[PDB]
């Protein structure tokens, strides 16, 4: 949550999520969902990636929901 993203993963990413969080938009960051692996990397998705709704589905179906708003 103390990151800030100016570009965004569109690609879905293959790894586990283990966290996600809604990170809002600002004067100098993008609005976007922020996935964190099991091997702690973070990639902040488009939220317009066409794949993303589905994959929130299958993170919750796994026990994983984002926190923040969005």
């Amino acid at each position: 949550p103390g990151v800030c993203f100016k570009v965004l993963t569109t690609k879905e990413p293959k790894a586990n999520i283990k966290r996600c969080y809604n990170l809002p938009k600002t004067n100098n960051c993008l609005k976007c969902v922020l996935f964190v692996d099991a091997s702690n990397r973070m990639k902040c998705i488009d939220p317009n990636a066409s794949w993303l709704a589905e994959r929130l589905y299958r993170l919750k179906e796994k026990g994983v929901t984002c926190r923040g708003e969005a």
